[PDB]
């Protein structure tokens, strides 16, 4: 694996080492507001975080993770397009160079900020291993960061970030609490995609919440100063760590929301 985001070995180059690139329920889209349909036979999502226990933070080179203890359920996705219990192994963002862009999925072609990923797996499927090899493994809460005020649910990741400067490095990241991640509203669009990162495997059920959370600029500002480089390499700043929207093809996207 040699992929990243660079003009050499970004998203344009995947598809040569990754083919599913190309394929069929590619992530991320963009979401036309005028074609997404209401669905009433959407059922209430419930996102259940009360016990959920953070354990360590990781710069893996592409972006930052937040992971979870996933060995019981304890912070669990349900409902909405759902069939059965998704756990929580995960979060992490993508974000841009600039305010204007960072986003993954884009809303009538907007992009936002930055873009917040709560990845969950399928218990069905017993491990993560197993439940990314299937078309309903993964179940993605998908939330947009726009710039305005600041959100002290998010700076408790900001100020850990100078301790994970560089890829492969780690720390202890033990009760965070990723209620303080989301917005108000869970209203959401929901369609049938991909992991959005090599090895761009289609087992997500994508769930992508319409009111977006603020951050501040000097939150953001936080996030692009991390290095994509490993230590004592030459420093290559972790900005533009986004996929853009990829097409449709044979996909609807479905509202929660009338
Ligand atoms: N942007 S995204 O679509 O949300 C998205 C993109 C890529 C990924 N990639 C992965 O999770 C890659 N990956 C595996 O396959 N296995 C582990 C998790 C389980 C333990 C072993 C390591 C792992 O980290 C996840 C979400
Ligand atoms: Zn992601």
């Amino acid at each position: 694996h040699h992929w990243g985001y660079g003009k050499h070995n970004g998203p344009e180059h995947w598809h040569k080492d990754f083919p599913i690139a190309k394929g069929e329920r590619q992530s991320p889209v963009d979401i036309d507001t005028h074609t997404a349909k209401y669905d009433p036979s959407l059922k209430p999502l419930s996102v259940s975080y009360d016990q959920a226990t953070s354990l360590r933070i990781l710069n893996n080179g592409h972006a930052f993770n937040v992971e979870f203890d996933d060995s019981q359920d304890k912070a669990v996705l349900k409902g909405g397009p759902l069939d059965g219990t998704y756990r929580l192994i995960q979060f992490h963002f993508h974000w841009g160079s600039l305010d204007g862009q960072g986003s993954e999925h884009t809303v009538d072609k907007k992009k936002y900020a930055a873009e917040l990923h709560l990845v969950h797996w399928n218990t069905k499927y017993g491990d993560f291993g197993k439940a990314v090899q299937q078309p309903d493994g993964l179940a993605v809460l998908g939330i947009f960061l726009k710039v305005g005020s600041a959100k002290p649910g998010l700076q408790k990741v900001v100020d850990v970030l100078d301790s994970i400067k560089t890829k492969g490095k780690s720390a202890d990241f033990t009760n965070f609490d990723p209620r303080g991640l989301l917005p108000e509203s869970l209203d959401y669009w929901t369609y049938p995609g991909s992991l959005t990162t090599p090895p761009l495997l289609e087992c997500v059920t994508w769930i992508v919440l319409k009111e977006p959370i603020s951050v501040s600029s000097e939150q953001v500002l936080k996030f692009r100063k991390l290095n994509f480089n490993g230590e004592g390499e030459p420093e290559e700043l972790m900005v533009d760590n986004w996929r853009p929207a990829q097409p449709l093809k044979n996909r609807q996207i479905k509202a929660s929301f009338k």
